[PDB]
C-alpha cells in the first residue's frame, strides 16, 4: 500500500517547511550545512543533510559486514538495499542513529551555538576511502577533518561525507561508518588555527528524508494485533510502526523519532525470529556465507505469516489500561508464539511493546512451537502467567 503507508504520516510543522537547496554538489557545502544545523540546534535541518535514503537503498550488505565483524545482525538496520520491503524499518533506525550522533556532538561540544568554522580539511587516506565507498556502494567517500572554535576552545571533528549520483551528503558525523561503536564525537586541539576562508554557514533546508508515523489504533486489543500482522503481510511497515506510536506532536520530535527507531528495531527483531536469523553473527564468515545469510533475510514469505489466535494472558500486572496478549502464528507452516503488551488510548488500543514479561517473552522474542504445542495453545481461551 503506497496509499496505506502515506496516510499514517505525521507531516510535522518542520516537515511542511520548504527546501530551497536542491543538492550539495561539493562535499564542503554538505559539511557546512551540517555544521550550521548543529550551530542552530536544528534537528530537522540536520536530518535532511544526512544520507538516510541513499544509504538505505544502496548500502552493500556483504562489504559492510566485513568492515564490522563484531556487529551482531540485529544491531544493524534492515537490508533495504536488497529487499525494499524493509524500507520503513531501515529509515527509522538510521534516523534514530543520526539523532544520537547529533545529540552526542551537541553535548560533547559546550556552547556549540557559538561555533566558528576555522578549516575543513580532506583527510589523506585513499585506501580507507575506496573501502568505505565500496561498503556504501557510493560514487565517492570523503573523510574530512573539521576544525571549529567555541569561545576560547578549538575542537576537531571527523565527518564521513558520501556522494551518490553527483550529490553529497553526510554519512556520519563521526569518523568511519555510521554503525561503528565507541568513536569520539570530537577532540580538543592544544593549539588554535587561524581560519582559512570565509565559510558560509547556510540556512535553507534541503530535501525532507525522514518520517514520523502518527498514532493509529483499533477498538479491541486483539484487532490491534491482527491489523499489525496484516500490515506486515502486505509490506505496510510504516502502518505497522504507527500501531505502536503512542504520541503525536505538532513539530518534529527527537524523542518520538528515537522511540520509532527503537520499535522498528523490535519489529525487525521479530521478523528475524521468524526468518531464523535473530541470533546471526557476522564474524568469521566468508563472502559466500554472508551471501547465504543475505538470502535468508528475504521477506517475500511474510505474506504467509498468519496469526492463528491472539490470546489474553492472565497476570497480576494487567491494569484497566495495559494488557498482555500472546500471538500464536503459522509462518509458512511453522508455528510460533510471541508476546504483546497493549495500551488503551482514548480511541482504542495500541501496541506498547512486542514483549510479554508475564510469559518471560522479551521484546521481539519468537518461540518455536511443536504442532502438538501449537494445537494445545490454540485450544486455550486464556494463558495463565
Amino acid at each position: 500500500g503506497k496509499k496505506e503507508e502515506s496516510e499514517v504520516l505525521n507531516v510535522t510543522e518542520s516537515l511542511q517547511k520548504e527546501s530551497e537547496i536542491t543538492s550539495f554538489s561539493e562535499e564542503e557545502e554538505a559539511v557546512l550545512y551540517m555544521l550550521s544545523a548543529l550551530k542552530k540546534n536544528d534537528l530537522d535541518m540536520a536530518l535532511r543533510g544526512c544520507a538516510i535514503d541513499e544509504t538505505a537503498l544502496q548500502i552493500n550488505f556483504v562489504k559492510t559486514a566485513e568492515e564490522l565483524p563484531g556487529m551482531q545482525l540485529i544491531d544493524l538496520p534492515a537490508p533495504t538495499s536488497d529487499y525494499s520491503y524493509y524500507f520503513p524499518l531501515t529509515s527509522a533506525e538510521m534516523t534514530k542513529a543520526y539523532i544520537e550522533q547529533f545529540e552526542e556532538l551537541s553535548t560533547e561540544i559546550p556552547e556549540i551555538e557559538t561555533l566558528e568554522v576555522l578549516e575543513i580539511a580532506e583527510k589523506k587516506e585513499k585506501e580507507r576511502e575506496e573501502q568505505l565507498a565500496e561498503c556504501l556502494a557510493a560514487q565517492e567517500v570523503s573523510e574530512l577533518e573539521i576544525y571549529v572554535k567555541c569561545g576560547e576552545q578549538s575542537y576537531r571533528l571527523g565527518f564521513t561525507a558520501v556522494q551518490y549520483e553527483k550529490n553529497w551528503k553526510i554519512h556520519s558525523l563521526k569518523e568511519g561508518l555510521l554503525y561503528e561503536t565507541d568513536i569520539p564525537a570530537c577532540v580538543q586541539m592544544e593549539e588554535m588555527r587561524e581560519a582559512k576562508k570565509t565559510y558560509v554557514l547556510p540556512n535553507q533546508l534541503t530535501g525532507a528524508n525522514y518520517f514520523q508515523a502518527m498514532p493509529i489504533s483499533e477498538k479491541t486489543p486483539q484487532r490491534a494485533v491482527e491489523q499489525f500482522i496484516y500490515a506486515i503481510e502486505k509490506g505496510d511497515l510504516t502502518r505497522a510502526l504507527a500501531f505502536a506510536t503512542t504520541e503525536s506532536s505538532q513539530d518534529t520530535s527527537p524523542e518520538l523519532l528515537k522511540k520509532q527507531g527503537e520499535y522498528a528495531k523490535e519489529l525487525k527483531t521479530m521478523l528475524y525470529g521468524f526468518l531464523g536469523t535473530e541470533d546471526a553473527r557476522l564474524y568469521g564468515k566468508s563472502e559466500e556465507q554472508l551471501n547465504k545469510l543475505r538470502g535468508k533475510l528475504n521477506p517475500e514469505y511474510m505474506v504467509y505469516l498468519d496469526l492463528i489466535k491472539v490470546i489474553p494472558i492472565e497476570t497480576e500486572e494487567n491494569t484497566e489500561t495495559v494488557k498482555q496478549y500472546a500471538g500464536l502464528y503459522s509462518y509458512n507452516g511453522k508455528n510460533y508464539l510471541t508476546g504483546y503488551t497493549l495500551c488503551r488510548q482514548e480511541d482504542g488500543w495500541q501496541i506498547q511493546s512486542l514483549s510479554a514479561p508475564a510469559l518471560s517473552l522479551e521484546s521481539g522474542e519468537v518461540m518455536r512451537l511443536s504442532k502438538e504445542e501449537s494445537r494445545k495453545t490454540s485450544e486455550q481461551s486464556v494463558l495463565k502467567a
